[PDB]
């Protein structure tokens, strides 16, 4: 269908690219994998903000940490409810950082997400933080010269 996947987004991990040079900070490059996960084709994606993710179960204070680290242009780490297309809920454990430019200008946010079917805690979440910040600096390294 439309908006044929670029090399970046066939990257075997589930992320998004925002540009927050673009009214509401919306999606700009969704993985394969985030298609898969969420529903939504990659036209229904593209030039959204992300919170369409977010549903009755959301936990709103948990929005808020990640409203206050885009604000402040940080990284954040947080798990909160999402939903699909379908309306099926999954836990997100849900990591953001900004990618900074030659001049450390922040020019897109990277954002990755492992989903999963309940809050983690120890072992599962060190494991799943170990994973989506890897997949972060990955894509740090995909996104550099887009
Ligand atoms: C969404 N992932 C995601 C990925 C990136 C790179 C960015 C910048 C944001 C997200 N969001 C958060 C959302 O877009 C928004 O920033 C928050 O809702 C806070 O702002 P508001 O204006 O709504 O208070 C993600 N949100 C999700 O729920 N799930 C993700 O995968």
């Amino acid at each position: 269908g439309e908006f044929l996947a670029t090399t970046l987004e066939r990257i075997e991990k589930n992320f998004v690219i925002t540009d927050p040079r673009l009214p509401d900070n919306p999606i700009i490059f969704a993985s394969d994998s985030f298609l898969q996960l969420t529903e939504y084709s990659r036209e229904e994606i593209l030039g959204r903000n992300c919170r369409f993710l977010q549903g009755p179960e959301t936990d709103r204070a948990t929005v808020r940490k990640i409203r206050d680290a885009i604000d402040n242009q940080t990284e954040v780490t947080v798990q909160l409810i999402n939903y699909t297309k379908s309306g099926k809920k999954f836990w997100n454990l849900f990591h953001l950082q900004p990618m900074r430019d030659q001049k450390g200008d922040v020019q897109y946010f990277i954002g990755v997400q492992l989903d999963g079917t309940e809050h983690v805690r120890d072992a599962a979440e060190r494991e799943g933080v170990m994973l989506i910040k890897k997949t972060a600096e990955n894509i740090d390294e995909a996104a550099k010269e887009l």
